[PDB]
């Protein structure tokens, strides 16, 4: 599990559950190519995206769908996602945890990088 | 101004108005004594806390009344209040005081300028 | 001024000076138009970026070069960039986007007012 | 374990390890009485402050030295410490994780409540 994503929700106090997000990669032709998606479980946290064989070297962003979870929850929040951008392994493989911390107005995202 | 703090409405995308908070300063006993206090304005911001010549070395605390802001939205919060503490005045300088507010979280910032 | 952003060094406590970034609008077919652009000044903030008549409704994508401003510092960063993705104007409003800065982690923030 | 805190740094992207905690419960008197303490592991986390039966309903401080883990990595940072205080347990026992995110002139501290 080279690349887990945890989300939490700052309004409940609470792992932020069923939100969906999707990875894209940076492709030869500097457009972004889907990669992987998926939903944080019950846990808020997303596991299996990928492995360590398929993430290589490249420039990866995590769109998370923060909005759809706000509005299920009955708030209507500022961003429509949370975003991380990044390049991976380009010092040979890390693993990858990115913690998203949420509020319907204001949003922070954190890296751990392990070798 | 010496010292300003900025409290901001994270669930709202508001400055967080009415604000109570109290500032205190660290004594030889380990005690901490009554040093400044009020509330924000509209603007989120608490201004003239204290002048250049009364804020010297010191241990100072604020303590931001972050649970009654919540309490009066109906939302029940985690922190009983936000608690600020740094080590003040290398001779004065400028600080100001960011505190970013939800019910279970809050982050605080410091900007120290001339 | 309809559009303003703040960016803070959480590192130096410090606003982040000479911070580039481009200002985007979904356009139709789902791309990216240029909108607005500019750096922050010696207080971090960045105005000027629009007027109330050519802000209307649209998504929004704000993509700041944090990367850039960790390397002229010799840190090596996480992010590529901060990016800042919103619906804007209900009707025309203010919009204050804050980003506080880290090597592995960024925070942001608005205040719509009035 | 009723009571965990997981403390991340944001300038290395890595758990921050090594950090010493002091908690406090409030006593009859109104004062701060020694409860717990720790520091974090390899994996920026303190398991084992407290049980069940220990950690009754009460008004909590946990004071986590941040002064002396950014020091040791030679940064002069803003903040004594990092604090979390709140009431736990008022509505029947939870289970809390304090995560605390913290670069050398900001931090955040928030809470994951279950039950
Ligand atoms: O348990 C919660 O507090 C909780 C809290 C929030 C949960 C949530 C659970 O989702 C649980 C799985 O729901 C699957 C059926 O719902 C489908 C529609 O989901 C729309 C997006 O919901 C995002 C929030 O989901
Ligand atoms: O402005 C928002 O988008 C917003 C967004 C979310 C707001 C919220 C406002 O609360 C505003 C004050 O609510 C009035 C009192 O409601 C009492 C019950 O509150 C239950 C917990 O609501 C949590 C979300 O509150
Ligand atoms: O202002 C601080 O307290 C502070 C605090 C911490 C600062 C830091 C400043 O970096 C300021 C610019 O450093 C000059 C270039 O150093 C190159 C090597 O940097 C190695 C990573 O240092 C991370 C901490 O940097
Ligand atoms: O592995 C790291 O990156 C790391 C990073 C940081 C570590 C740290 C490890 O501490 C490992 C245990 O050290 C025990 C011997 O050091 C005693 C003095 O500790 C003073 C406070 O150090 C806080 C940072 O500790």
């Amino acid at each position: 599990c080279p690349l887990m994503v945890k989300v939490l929700d700052a309004v409940r106090g609470s792992p932020a559950i069923n939100v969906a997000m999707h990875v894209f990669r940076k492709a030869a032709d500097d457009t972004w190519e889907p990669f992987a998606s998926g939903k944080t479980s019950e846990s808020g946290e997303l596991h299996g995206l990928t492995t360590e064989e398929e993430f290589v070297e490249g420039i990866y962003k995590v769109e998370i769908d923060t909005k759809s979870y706000w509005k299920a929850l009955g708030i209507s929040p500022f961003h429509e996602h949370a975003e991380v951008v990044f390049t991976a392994n380009d010092s040979g493989p890390r693993r990858y945890t990115i913690a998203a911390l949420l509020s319907p107005y204001s949003y922070s995202t954190t890296a751990v990088v392990t070798n």
